């Protein structure tokens, strides 16, 4: 008898397929039981952090790429998957993708899929507005006035949570200036004080121009998951800047026959880089101190490589990196080039994207600080100037703690 625990996050579609994969795995291995621990994204890292701090984390965990510095600065924070290569077919995964999940020579997770935030739009609402999807940053900014006037005050081209906004304005700044956002060598942000003023001024411009809800307006609804909010469901918030790897969590909640459709990616004339936040979407990792590394490795291999596991899991985590899995799903007609998640990935790959985001750009305290910052602007407690200086100062402080 081997008892394993596995955690993951996601929407209920992902919960469904994962649970069904676990029953097959157990059917194939009567001596191995897996206790499933799953939630939505909200608070998931917080809960795992508490487990790891106390040494009680699961045997198998779905993990995020920005968590590697948080838990595994020296690469020993998760079990070294090179040590279980007998059970786990590593050759299915591109070596450059494995490099992204390797730390000090130790393989900390198997990357499941890749992803980038891109624009997806509610086709029903945009048709009502009579507008085509923005092809430029100018058209995005201009869409807000059209939505507000043609459809009504409650209508917005997109909705953006603060993390989405942080990535979006970074993309714009990368297009303009072609420099990394984080200066990893000097453990600090790379932007001049002027560029930070520009960053927050763009936010203010977008809010003023009715592109997306302000934080104050968003709060007036304001606590469920974004994809479960009424103005999302009914099409009033007509788009999202979101991972292709989890786009059905969003599209599944729209009101038929509305669909989420892939939009253009705005590119500044003369930009050398799109400034995508492009990364491994998520990983499967093994607990550092698991008493069952081999059985844990068997479970990962089953989910990511086995015919039954791949079939069960389908596309709920995006387009598989595993060569056998992605071939299988194309062959079964599950992967369709016209599907917004697949099309979104293909568009992103063709965009010039040589700049790779630092994992510290997605440090959760940096992301939280950003939310506080824009809230200061929207609630009239700091000017754009004061907010920029505050973000630069407090962010550099967080980065120093994060990168120690
Ligand atoms: O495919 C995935 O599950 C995805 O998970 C991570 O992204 C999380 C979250 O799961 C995403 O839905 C998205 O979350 C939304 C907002 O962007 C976020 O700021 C927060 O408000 O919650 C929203 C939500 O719950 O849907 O973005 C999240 C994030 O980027 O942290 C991984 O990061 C991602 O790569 C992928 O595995």
């Amino acid at each position: 008898e081997v008892n394993l625990r596995m955690s993951w996050w996601g929407g209920n579609g992902r919960h469904q397929v994962t649970l069904k994969a676990l029953e097959e795995f157990h059917k194939q291995h009567p001596n191995i039981n897996v206790k499933a621990e799953y939630t939505g994204w909200d608070g998931h890292l917080s809960r795992l952090t508490t487990q790891i701090a106390g040494g009680t984390e699961p045997d198998v965990m779905q993990t995020n790429w920005n968590w590697l510095p948080i838990f595994s600065k020296d690469g020993t924070g998760f079990y070294n998957l090179f040590s279980v290569k007998e059970q786990l077919d590593l050759a299915q995964f591109d070596p450059k993708e494995l490099q992204q999940t390797t730390v000090n020579g130790k393989l900390n997770g198997i990357p499941i899929s890749v992803t980038a935030r891109i624009f997806y739009f509610n086709d029903a609402t945009w048709a009502k507005a009579g507008l085509e999807y923005p092809k430029t940053w100018d058209e995005l900014l201009a869409a807000g006035k059209v939505f507000k006037e043609k459809l009504g005050d409650q209508y917005y081209p997109v909705v953006l949570e603060h993390q989405d906004t942080l990535a979006l304005i970074r993309s714009y700044m990368t297009q303009k200036y072609n420099i990394p956002t984080i200066d990893e060598a000097n453990k600090k942000f790379a932007y001049s004080p002027e560029q930070w003023v520009e960053f927050f001024t763009m936010y203010k411009t977008m809010v003023d121009n009715h592109v997306m809800p302000s934080t104050k307006y968003y709060a007036s609804f304001g606590k469920s998951n974004m994809y479960e909010m009424k103005p999302w469901i009914n099409g009033e918030w007509a788009g999202t800047y979101m991972w292709n790897s989890t786009i059905t969590k969003y599209s599944d909640n729209l009101t038929k026959p509305a669909k989420l459709v892939l939009g253009p990616y705005p590119m500044l004339p003369g930009a050398k880089d799109a400034g995508l936040f492009f990364k491994p979407a998520q990983m499967l990792s093994i607990g550092k101190s698991t008493k069952h590394p081999q059985e844990s490795a068997m479970l990962i291999n089953f989910l990511l490589n086995s015919k039954e596991g791949v079939e069960a899991l389908g596309l709920e985590r995006g387009v598989p990196l595993s060569a056998t899995a992605v071939t299988q799903l194309r062959a079964s007609g599950v992967i369709k080039d016209e599907d917004p998640s697949v099309a979104g990935l293909n568009m992103a790959l063709e965009l010039p994207h040589k700049m790779t985001t630092s994992p510290y750009f997605d440090d959760p305290q940096i992301v939280s600080l950003f939310g506080d910052a824009i809230q200061y602007i929207d609630y009239g407690q700091k000017t754009v100037q004061e907010t920029a200086e505050y973000f630069n100062k407090q962010g550099d402080r967080i980065l120093k703690r994060a990168m120690r």
